[PDB]
């Protein structure tokens, strides 16, 4: 289930983090508008841009902590506050986060692996709700 999925992703977190974030950017090309430097790049090129590899690994390092600190796929309000408050996310709305989790769930659904994709779907919705409550637009 969800807690085992955290251990699976953490066991190869660099590859999962890149493959899910690329799934997100290819499913929602307009989302590259928050990045700029990513435009007109193939997946293999993106993987070779330092701010892609670094920022994608740090997204997934923190997302796995937030998942790990969750009860029944409900994140801590403190984790939502922390995320909202991040100066680098000034641009963002809950819409950016919803789309990332739609792509994550779709990626898990298409994998050959026994991920608990319905738990991730609820995690993504609960995190979007928590971010809104914590002040994200
Ligand atoms: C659980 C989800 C996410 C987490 C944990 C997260 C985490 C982070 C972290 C830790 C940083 C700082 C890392 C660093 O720059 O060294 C960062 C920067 C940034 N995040 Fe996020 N982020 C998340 C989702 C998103 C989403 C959905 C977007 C846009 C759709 C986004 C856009 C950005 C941007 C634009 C930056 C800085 C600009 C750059 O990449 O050069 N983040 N994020």
């Amino acid at each position: 289930g969800f807690k085992q999925d955290i251990a699976t992703l953490r066991g190869d977190l660099r590859t999962y983090a890149q493959d899910i974030f690329l799934a997100f950017l290819n499913k929602y090309p307009d989302e590259k508008r928050n990045f700029k430097n990513y435009v007109g790049k193939s997946d293999q090129e993106l993987k070779s841009m330092a701010k892609f590899g670094d920022h994608t690994e740090k997204v997934f390092n923190l997302m796995m902590e937030v998942a790990d600190r969750a009860t029944d796929c409900v994140p801590l309000a403190s984790d939502a506050s922390t995320l909202v408050q991040m100066k680098q996310h000034s641009g963002l709305t809950t819409g950016n986060f919803e789309k990332l989790f739609v792509a994550l769930v779709e990626y898990m659904r298409a994998s050959g692996q026994s991920f608990d994709s319905q738990s991730w779907d609820r995690f993504g919705k609960n995190l979007v709700s928590a971010l809104s409550s914590a002040g994200m637009k």
